[PDB]
C-alpha cells in the first residue's frame, strides 16, 4: 500500500536515431535533430539518473500495483505546454491531463496543459478494479503520453512504458519476483515532418533507433524474460513483431509472431534457448523493408549458476525420426488452371508462350517438391496432390519429435529454407552448421545447383499446442537469401505442429477430413528473380524490362488460393456430420490484413464459434468447420476492395448416408470411421453418392409454394418455440453527419460546415404490422443508434422470421452472419446452382416484401460461462460495400435463455450501448450525384474523398444518447463490418474494459479487428463528460470523439417543487378549472385547495390539458413522484399519463423507454393521499417538462415532483442528510442553552429534521457567528442549500450569509467575486419551511467550510445542506 513518488521532466535533447550514444562529433544523420522526450530525475530534482543502454527516447517506467498511489511531479522544461496522460487508470479529472470541454471549472483545468517552468503533480489511485485478474499476466503494460497535441507530441517524442501488476508480485526496484529478467520495448514509427522542427523523415524504429541498430540485449542461458512490448504510430500503422527461434505465451497462447496495432501495448513469457544471438523482426513487408530489428544475445553464463533442470523424458515411445527429402527443383507453373492441368507438374513445358490463355503463361517458379530416395534419382512422390498447387510438401510433427530435411538445388540461383515457427524449439547447438548466418544463427547455406546438405530438427516438451489452443499448429517455411522476391517465386511452404499423438506420418484423425492447405499467397511476378527470362523473351515484344507499368505492375500481380487463381478452381465437396480442418496463411506481399467469411457455417475459435477470421501477413492460423447445412455455399474475403477481391472457394454440404459403398475417394475424402492405417476431378460423382439437396431437402419441400410458417415447423421440432417476427423495411432519407456538432458540444474540424452534411442515403427502419402503414417511432434507449437499423434480438434455439419490405428505389437483400438458415433465406447471390425456386431471396424489388426464416441455434450462442449477449450484424448483400455504405446496416443480437422479456425482447440485466466504430466512403454509395464537383484543387481537399466522415454511428462528434451510472455494468457491442486496412482501438477515457468469457481477461484498450464483433464489459468509474475515441491520433483529430455522460449514483433528489427551489412563476398549464391553479400543484403536501384540475377528459386522443415546469437550466430528471388529491369524501387522481420533454419551448418529444406501445403510459396512482413512484429507464436530461394525463377517476387532479441529479457535474448530498457526515465533524463557535430547549446543539443541522428540531442558534446573537463543517478529506463542494427552522411559535432564519473556507483550519481564506476583498453576499430564505439553493461559481475545493450569519431576522437559525464528490 506504498506511495509510490515519480519524477520526470520533458527536456529536449539532440537525437540522430543512431546507435551511438557518442561515437564520434561529427554526425551524418537521417534527417531528423531536436526531439523533446522526458526522462526520470532523482528526489526534488537534483540530476538525472542514468538511462539505460536500451531505451533511447523511450520513457521512464512508472511501475505501481494495485492498492498503491502514485504522485507524479511533472515539471516542464521545454519550451511548449505539455502534459502526461496514462492509458488504463481511472484518473480524475484533475489528474486527466487531456485538454478537451468537459464543461469543468477553471480550477481543474491546470492538468490540460501547465506552462513552461511551471510545476504540477499528478495522482492516479490504483484500484481493484482497473488492475490484473486471474488467468492474467502478473503485470499489465499500457502507455502513457502527452494529451496536449496527439498528433505533434508523439511525433517529437514523448512516450513512456506504464506497468501496473499484482499485489506482492513487484520488488522495491519495480522488477518481478518469479521473473529473471524484463525487457521494454517500443516499436514505434517515429515521423519528423509532423514535429516541432519540420524534417522530411519516415524512419521506422524500436525504441530510439533506426535501421536495427539498437544495442544488443544480452541474457543468460535458458532464462525467465518477460516482455512488455509496445507499438505507437501517429497514423495506422501495424507492427507483426516475430521472435525468430523463440516461442512466446500471450494469452494462454503459445505464438511465434505478436501482433500489434498502434498504440497498444502486450506482455508475455519467454523461455531462453541454451546458446547463440537470434534476430527479432517485424513481419509486414514495408516493416521488413526498413529494419526496425533488435538482437538478442543469449550468452552461457557460466556465474549464471544453471539449476541443469534437464526436464525431458528422452524415451523410445512418442518419437520417429520421420525422415523428410524436400529438394527444391526449378519448375514452370500456371496460376491459372485454365485447360484440365492436374497433378502438379510432372509434365513441365505444353506451353503456348501466351501469359494468358492457354499454357504457356511460363511464370517460372522453384517450388519445393518432396522424394523417397537418398540420391533423388526418382521422383517417386505423386500423392493425390490436385488442389495443392505452389505449395511444399506439408510436414506433421509430432511434439518430442526431431525430423531430417535434405535440398537438392535444381534451380540456377541459390535458395535455402527458413523453418518460420519450426525452429520454435530451441534449435540444437551448432559450431559450424551456422554456414556464416551473419552472426545470427540463421542456418542458409544458400545450397548451389547441384548440392546436398541436411538440416536437423526437433522439440521439447515445452511446445506451441496448449490446452487452449487448435489440435495442430500451423507454421509456414520459406528462404532467407531474399524474402520479397523468394516469396514471389516459389519458395513456399506450410507444415503443422500437431498435438494428437495418433498420427505415424498417416494421418492425424481419419475421421475430421482436411482440406489443409488453403494459402491466399499473392505473388507479384514484377518482382520475381526469373523476371528477364519470363517476361521478354517469350512475348511479341522487343527485350525491355518495362517495369514502369501502364498495367504490368497490376497484371503480371496474381492473388491466388494455393497457387491457383479463384477464378478456375473447381467446387469444393464435404459431407453431412463432418469436420474439415482448415490451415490459411497470408504470405504474399499485400502488407494488407485479410479477412475471410464462411457462408453458413461457423468455425470453432478458442471457444466461440466466430464465422469470419483475420489473417495477418506471414502467420499461419488453423480452424476447423463442422458441416452442418446442406446446400452449396463458399468462402470469400469481406475485404472485397477493387484490389484483390475475387477470392472465392465454393464448397458443397450434402447427407452422405449412403454408407454401404465402400469406394471412398482416397484424398477429398468421404472418411469411414475405422481408421486404416496404424480445375476438376473434385466434387463431382463417384463421390460417396451425394443426394441432390436441391430436390431432397426435409428442411424445405419444394413440391409445394414456399411457406415461412412451413419451413419454422422443421425448425420447431423441440420445445423451445419462440417464434419472433420483425416487420422491417429499407427507406431513403435525408442523413446528418454533423448537425449535433454544427456550433455546440464537441469540437468540429468541419468547420463552418462547407457542405450541408445532408447526404441521401438509405436505412433500415422497423414496422409493427405487415401492412407497413403505421412506423414504431425509435425511442430513447435506441436514440444513440443512429444510421444503425433496428436492434434484431433473439434467444437460443428460437426462429426469426423476418418480414423484410423495400421501399427504396434499388432492389436491397437482406444476408445474416452466424445463425443458420436455408439457401431459401439468404441475400447472396453467387453462382450457386440454384434453381429458381431459391433465387427469390437474393434481390428483394422495390414495392415487394420477402419473408426470411432464420434458426438461432447452438452455434450462434455465447459461451457456457461466458457473457449473456453476442453480437452479430445483418446487411444488404445485393453489393456488400455498396450497401453496407449508403447506410443499410444493422445489430443481431442473440442471447441465452431466460433473458428477453416476452413480449418486448429486452434484456433487463445490463445496458447494451451498440457502436460501429466504421467510416462511410461516401464515393461508394449510392446517391453520390456529383453536380458541379471536381472543384477541389488537391486529391485529398474536400470530405468527399479526403475524410470519409470517420464517426460511431454516423455522428462524427458528440453521438447522443451514451448515458450510463456510475459504478454500473454495461456491455458494449463494438462493430466492425467489412473495411480494408483499418483497425481501431477503442479507448474510453477514465474507463477500463472487461473481455468476459472463461478466461477473464481485463484491457485498458481494444484493436477492434475487421469483421470482428467484439462483446465487452465496462465499469463506469466517476461522473462527468468523458471522450469516447479512438485511440489513433490522425484519425481522432478529425472525428471519432464523442463525450460521454456518466451520472451520479445517486441522482434522485427532490428538484423543486415542494422545497420551493423551483418559482412560483414556473409553472403553467393550458386549462383551468377555476382556483385550482397550476401553482398549487407543484406542491406535494398540504393546502386546502392543493392541486391542479380540469373539467373532462378529451376522447379522440389524450389532447389533455398539460402542465410544464421549468428549470432556466438543463437538469438530469429520473423519475416522478405523482399523488392525487382528495377532499371532503371526493377522490380524484391521474390514472395514466405520458410524459413529454424538451431543451426548449418548440421541439417536444414524447417519453418511450421499454414500452409495448407507441409512447410509454406510467401507471399512474390507484389511490389518493398514497405517493406513487415512477422511473425514467434511460434518464431525460431537458429543461422544460410537459406532463398529460389520459385517463383518471372522476375529475383528474395531480400533483408532481420532479426527481434528478444536476447535469456535468457532482451533485450529490456529501452527507447532511443521511449519517455520512458524523456529529463529531461538524460544528460552530456558540450554542444556546436553555432548561426547555436542552442543548441547541450544532452537527443537528441536517436537511430534513423534526420534533425538537435543532437547526442552529447561536448564545449572543451577534456578528461574528458561523457554523463550520470539518469534512475528513479535502473534498469539492458545489452547492449549498439553506432552509431555516421550524416556527416554534416564532420566525428564524437567516437573510444573508458568508462563507470562508479552509484547508488546514487556520488559513481561513475568503469566497468572493474577483471585484475585491469583500465577502460576497449570499441570497437567504424567506420561508420557514422552504429550501433555498445556492451555487458556486468555482467550486470549493478545500476541507473546512465556513458559512456566517451576516444579517438575520431573529435568533439565527440554519439547516444547511453540502453537495459535491470527492476529489480523486
Ligand atoms: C508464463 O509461463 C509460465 C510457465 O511457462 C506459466 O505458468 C504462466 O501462466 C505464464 N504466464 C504468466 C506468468 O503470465
Ligand atoms: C534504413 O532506414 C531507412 C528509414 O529510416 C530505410 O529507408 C532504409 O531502407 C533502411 N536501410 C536499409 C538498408 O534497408
Ligand atoms: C412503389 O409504390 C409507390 C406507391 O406507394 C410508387 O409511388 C412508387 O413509384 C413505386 N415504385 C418505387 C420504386 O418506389
Ligand atoms: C421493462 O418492461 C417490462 C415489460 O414491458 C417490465 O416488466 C420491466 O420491469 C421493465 N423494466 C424496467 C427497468 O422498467
Amino acid at each position: 500500500a506504498q506511495l509510490r513518488q515519480f519524477y520526470v521532466a520533458a527536456q529536449g535533447i539532440s537525437w540522430s536515431y543512431r546507435p551511438e550514444p557518442t561515437n564520434s562529433s561529427l554526425n551524418l544523420s537521417v534527417t531528423s535533430f531536436k526531439k523533446i522526450v522526458y526522462r526520470e530525475y532523482e528526489p526534488y530534482f537534483k540530476k538525472e539518473k542514468p538511462q539505460s543502454t536500451i531505451s533511447g527516447l523511450l520513457g521512464p517506467t512508472l511501475y505501481a500495483e494495485v492498492g498503491d498511489i502514485i504522485k507524479v511531479h511533472f515539471k516542464n522544461k521545454a519550451d511548449k505546454p505539455l502534459s502526461i496522460h496514462p492509458q488504463g487508470i481511472r484518473y480524475s479529472k484533475l489528474s486527466e491531463g487531456a485538454s478537451y470541454l468537459d464543461h469543468t471549472f477553471p480550477a481543474e483545468k491546470m492538468d490540460d496543459a501547465v506552462a513552461p517552468g511551471r510545476e504540477y503533480t499528478y495522482e492516479w489511485s490504483i484500484s481493484e478494479d482497473s488492475g490484473p485478474t486471474h488467468d492474467d499476466p502478473p503485470c499489465l503494460t499500457h502507455i502513457y503520453y502527452s494529451h496536449e497535441n496527439l498528433i505533434e507530441d508523439f511525433n517529437s517524442g514523448l512516450i513512456g512504458p506504464l506497468l501496473i501488476c499484482k499485489k506482492g508480485t513487484l520488488t522495491e526496484g519495480g522488477t518481478q519476483k518469479t521473473f529473471d529478467k524484463q525487457i521494454v520495448l517500443l516499436f514505434a514509427v517515429f515521423d519528423e515532418s509532423k514535429s516541432w522542427s519540420q524534417s522530411s523523415s519516415l524512419m521506422y524504429t524500436v525504441n530510439g533507433y533506426v535501421n536495427g541498430t539498437m544495442p544488443d540485449i544480452t541474457v543468460c542461458a535458458h532464462d525467465h524474460i518477460s516482455w512488455h512490448l509496445l507499438g505507437m504510430s501517429s497514423g495506422p500503422e501495424l507492427f507483426s513483431i516475430h521472435f525468430n527461434g523463440q516461442v512466446l505465451e500471450q494469452n494462454h497462447h503459445k505464438v511465434s509472431a505478436i501482433t500489434l496495432v498502434s498504440a497498444t501495448s502486450t506482455t508475455a513469457n519467454m523461455t531462453v534457448g541454451p546458446e547463440g544471438k537470434w534476430i527479432i523482426s517485424s513481419l509486414t513487408p514495408k516493416h521488413l523493408q526498413a529494419g526496425m530489428q533488435a538482437y538478442i544475445d543469449i550468452k552461457n553464463c557460466p556465474k549464471k549458476t544453471r539449476n541443469l533442470k534437464k526436464i525431458t523424458r528422452e524415451q523410445r515411445r512418442h518419437m520417429k525420426r520421420w525422415e523428410y527429402f524436400i529438394a527444391a527443383e526449378e519448375v514452370i507453373w500456371d496460376y491459372a488452371p485454365v485447360i484440365p492441368a492436374n497433378m502438379d507438374k510432372k509434365y513441365r513445358s505444353q506451353h503456348l508462350d501466351n501469359f494468358s490463355n492457354q499454357i504457356g503463361k511460363h511464370y517460372k517458379k522453384v517450388m519445393y517438391t518432396q522424394y523417397e530416395d537418398e540420391s533423388f534419382t526418382k521422383h517417386t512422390v505423386n500423392p493425390n496432390m490436385k488442389e495443392d498447387g505452389i505449395l511444399g510438401p506439408i510436414i506433421r510433427a509430432q511434439v518430442r519429435d526431431t525430423l531430417k530435411i535434405v535440398f537438392k538445388n535444381m534451380a540456377s540461383r541459390p535458395y535455402s529454407i527458413y523453418p518460420h515457427g519450426v525452429t520454435f524449439s530451441p534449435y540444437e547447438d551448432e559450431v559450424n552448421s551456422s554456414f556464416t548466418s551473419g552472426r545470427n544463427n540463421t542456418m542458409i547455406r544458400a545450397v548451389q545447383p547441384g548440392e546436398t546438405y541436411t538440416y536437423k530438427w526437433n522439440i521439447l516438451e515445452f511446445d506451441e499446442p496448449t490446452e487452449n489452443d487448435a489440435q495442430c499448429l500451423t507454421r509456414p517455411y520459406y528462404s532467407d537469401v531474399d524474402i520479397m522476391r523468394d516469396i514471389a517465386s516459389g519458395l513456399i511452404g506450410l507444415l503443422l505442429i500437431c498435438k494428437s499423438r495418433s498420427l505415424d506420418r498417416r494421418g492425424i484423425q481419419r475421421a475430421a477430413d482436411i482440406e489443409q492447405q488453403a494459402v491466399f499467397a499473392v505473388f507479384d511476378e514484377n518482382k520475381s528473380w526469373y523476371l528477364e527470362d519470363n517476361i521478354n523473351k517469350f512475348c511479341e515484344n522487343p527485350d525491355e524490362v518495362k517495369r514502369d507499368d501502364p498495367k504490368f505492375y497490376e497484371s503480371n500481380i496474381m492473388s491466388t488460393i494455393n497457387g491457383y487463381v479463384p477464378e478456375s478452381i473447381t467446387t469444393l465437396g464435404f459431407c453431412f456430420d463432418d469436420t474439415v480442418q482448415w490451415h490459411f496463411c497470408s504470405v504474399g506481399t499485400q502488407n494488407e490484413i485479410l479477412t475471410i467469411h464462411f457462408t453458413g457455417h461457423s468455425f470453432i475459435y478458442g471457444k466461440r464459434h466466430e464465422d469470419t477470421l483475420t489473417l495477418f501477413p506471414m502467420r499461419g492460423e488453423s480452424v476447423t468447420v463442422t458441416m452442418d447445412n446442406v446446400g452449396t455455399w463458399m468462402l470469400t474475403s469481406m475485404n472485397s476492395s477493387p484490389r484483390s477481391k475475387k477470392l472465392r472457394l465454393k464448397f458443397r454440404d450434402v447427407k452422405c448416408i449412403p454408407d454401404d459403398d465402400e469406394d471412398s475417394y482416397e484424398i477429398f475424402e468421404p472418411p469411414e470411421s475405422t481408421v486404416m492405417a496404424t480445375e476438376d476431378d473434385y466434387a463431382e460423382i463417384d463421390y460417396v453418392p451425394y443426394d441432390d439437396p436441391y430436390k431432397t431437402d426435409v428442411r424445405t419441400n419444394i413440391n409445394s409454394s414456399r411457406d415461412p410458417d412451413n419451413i419454422a415447423a422443421w425448425y420447431l421440432r423441440s420445445n423451445n418455440g419462440n417464434r419472433r417476427n420483425y416487420y422491417i423495411a429499407a427507406e431513403e432519407i435525408s442523413w446528418d453527419y454533423s448537425e449535433f456538432v454544427q456550433r455546440e458540444t464537441d469540437i468540429e474540424d468541419s468547420d463552418d460546415i462547407p457542405e450541408d452534411t445532408t447526404y441521401k442515403k438509405v436505412v433500415f427502419r422497423k414496422y409493427l404490422d405487415s401492412t407497413f402503414t403505421k412506423r414504431d417511432p425509435r425511442g430513447e434507449y435506441e436514440e444513440h443508434l443512429g444510421i444503425l437499423g433496428p436492434i434484431i434480438r433473439a434467444e437460443v434455439d428460437d426462429v426469426i422470421q423476418v418480414r423484410f419490405k423495400n421501399l427504396a428505389s434499388r432492389p436491397y437483400s437482406l444476408h445474416a452472419h452466424g445463425l443458420s438458415y436455408e439457401k431459401s433465406s439468404e441475400g447472396k447471390t453467387y453462382e450457386d446452382d440454384s434453381p429458381e425456386w431459391f433465387k427469390e431471396d437474393n434481390a428483394v424489388q422495390p414495392n415487394s416484401s420477402y419473408t426470411y426464416v432464420w434458426h438461432a441455434t447452438e452455434r450462434s450462442g455465447p459461451e457456457s460461462p461466458g457473457s449473456a449477449c453476442r453480437a452479430w450484424a445483418y446487411y444488404s448483400a445485393v453489393n456488400p460495400e455498396k450497401d453496407i455504405h449508403s447506410g443499410l446496416i444493422g445489430p443481431l443480437l442473440i442471447c441465452q435463455k431466460g433473458i428477453l422479456h416476452k413480449d418486448s425482447n429486452m434484456p433487463m440485466d445490463m445496458r447494451e450501448f451498440v457502436l460501429l466504430f466504421m467510416t462511410f466512403d461516401e464515393k461508394k454509395s449510392w446517391y453520390y450525384e456529383k453536380k458541379s464537383r471536381s472543384s477541389w484543387r488537391l486529391t485529398s481537399s474536400e470530405m468527399k474523398k479526403s475524410h470519409e466522415f470517420h464517426a460511431i454511428n454516423g455522428m462524427i462528434y458528440s453521438l447522443p444518447g451514451l448515458k450510463m451510472y456510475e459504478q454500473e455494468w454495461v456491455r458494449l457491442h463494438l462493430l466492425n463490418i467489412g473495411g480494408s486496412q483499418d483497425i481501431h482501438v477503442v479507448h474510453f477515457h477514465g474507463q477500463t474494459l472487461l473481455e468476459n468469457g472463461n478466461k477473464q481477461h481485463q484491457l485498458g484498450v481494444w484493436p477492434l479487428l475487421p469483421g470482428s464483433f467484439k462483446t465487452l464489459e465496462m465499469k463506469a468509474s466517476k461522473p462527468g463528460w468523458w471522450l469516447l475515441n479512438t485511440e489513433v491520433g490522425e484519425n481522432q483529430r478529425a472525428g471519432m470523439q464523442t463525450p460521454f455522460l456518466i451520472m451520479d449514483r445517486d441522482c434522485r433528489m427532490p428538484m423543486g417543487l415542494s422545497t420551493g427551489i423551483i418559482s412560483d412563476s414556473q409553472i403553467k398549464a393550458s386549462e383551468f378549472l377555476g382556483y385550482w391553479e397550476p401553482r398549487l400543484a407543484r406542491l406535494n403536501n398540504g393546502g386546502s385547495y392543493n392541486a391542479w384540475s380540469v373539467e373532462k377528459l378529451a376522447a379522440e386522443f389524450a389532447s389533455k390539458p398539460w402542465i410544464q415546469v421549468d428549470m432556466q437550466k438543463e437538469v438530469i430528471i429520473t423519475g416522478i413522484q405523482t399523488q392525487g388529491a382528495k377532499h371532503y369524501l371526493k377522490s380524484c387522481y391521474t390514472t395514466e399519463f405520458y410524459v413529454a420533454y424538451s431543451s426548449n419551448q418548440i421541439n417536444w418529444q414524447i417519453f418511450k423507454g421499454n414500452s409495448t406501445r407507441n409512447v410509454m403510459y406510467f401507471n399512474g396512482n390507484s389511490d389518493a393521499s398514497t405517493i406513487k413512484e415512477n422511473q425514467f429507464d434511460p434518464p431525460i436530461v431537458a429543461r422544460y417538462i410537459r406532463i398529460s394525463p389520459t385517463r383518471a377517476y372522476n375529475r383528474p387532479t395531480l400533483r408532481l415532483e420532479l426527481q434528478g441529479c444536476e447535469v456535468n457535474g457532482c451533485s450529490t448530498p456529501l452527507g447532511m442528510e443521511n449519517g455520512k457526515i458524523e456529529n463529531k465533524q461538524i460544528t460552530a463557535s456558540s450554542f444556546k442553552k436553555s432548561w426547555w430547549g436542552d442543548y441547541w446543539e450544532p452537527f443537528r443541522a441536517r436537511l430534513n429534521a423534526q420534533g425538537r428540531v435543532n437547526a442552529w442558534q447561536a448564545k449572543a446573537n451577534n456578528n461574528k457567528q458561523w457554523l463550520e463543517i470539518d469534512l475528513l478529506k479535502i473534498k469539492k463542494i458545489t452547492a449549498i442549500i439553506t432552509q431555516g427552522c421550524k416556527s416554534l411559535s416564532s420566525e428564524m432564519y437567516v437573510k444573508s450569509y458568508t462563507i470562508h473556507y479552509s484547508e488546514q483550519g487556520v488559513e481561513w481564506k475568503p469566497y468572493r467575486l474577483k471585484s475585491s476583498m469583500v465577502d460576497k453576499i449570499f441570497e437567504g430564505n424567506t420561508n420557514t419551511k422552504g429550501h433555498v439553493k445556492n451555487f458556486f461559481n468555482p467550486p470549493i475545493i478545500s476541507r473546512f467550510i465556513r458559512v456566517i450569519p451576516k444579517t438575520w431576522n431573529q435568533s439565527i437559525a440554519l439547516r444547511l445542506e453540502l453537495f459535491g464528490c470527492d476529489i480523486y
